[PDB]
């Protein structure tokens, strides 16, 4: 599924994303268009053998189980494939554990160097 900007938004905040770890609802949307480009169903490569799947571009390292990334966690208890789903529940789930470990909306690299420090309101701005 590819998301408009106010449909997700919408979803983000019926899961209680919204002001998490005191990360304003405009933070996520941006991590979401920049990871993604709103698209559910995205996947990439990384060299180290692992894959980061969905809307959050979630890493099969620590959070997933794809069967292909030899002696790696699944924190999440989760299928890489579920990430996959036009219902965005595992995902945001799944992004509650990220964000609490320490390093916070760190985690998320297009965040760090495209949305940290930016105008983030601008995410949400005209949606009811
Ligand atoms: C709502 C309009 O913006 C729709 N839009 C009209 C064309 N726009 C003109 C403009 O953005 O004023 C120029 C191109 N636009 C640049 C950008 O938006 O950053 C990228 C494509 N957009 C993506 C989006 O906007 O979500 C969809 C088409
Ligand atoms: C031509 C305009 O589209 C210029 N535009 C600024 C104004 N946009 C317009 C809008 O989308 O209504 C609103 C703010 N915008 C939210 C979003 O667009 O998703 C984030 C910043 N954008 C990033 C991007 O375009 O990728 C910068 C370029
Ligand atoms: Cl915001
Ligand atoms: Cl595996
Ligand atoms: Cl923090
Ligand atoms: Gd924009
Ligand atoms: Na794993």
């Amino acid at each position: 599924k590819v998301f408009g900007r106010c449909e997700l938004a919408a979803a983000m905040k019926r899961h209680g994303l919204d002001n998490y770890r005191g990360y304003s609802l405009g933070n996520w949307v941006c991590a979401a268009k920049f990871e993604s480009n709103f698209n559910t169903q995205a996947t990439n490569r990384n060299t180290d053998g692992s894959t980061d799947y969905g809307i959050l571009q979630i890493n099969s390292r620590w959070w997933c189980n794809d069967g292909r990334t030899p002696g790696s966690r699944n924190l999440c208890n989760i299928p890489c494939s579920a990430l996959l789903s036009s219902d965005i529940t595992a995902s945001v789930n799944c992004a509650k554990k990220i964000v609490s470990d320490g390093n916070g909306m760190n985690a998320w690299v297009a965040w760090r160097n495209r949305c940290k420090g930016t105008d983030v309101q601008a995410w949400i701005r005209g949606c009811r």
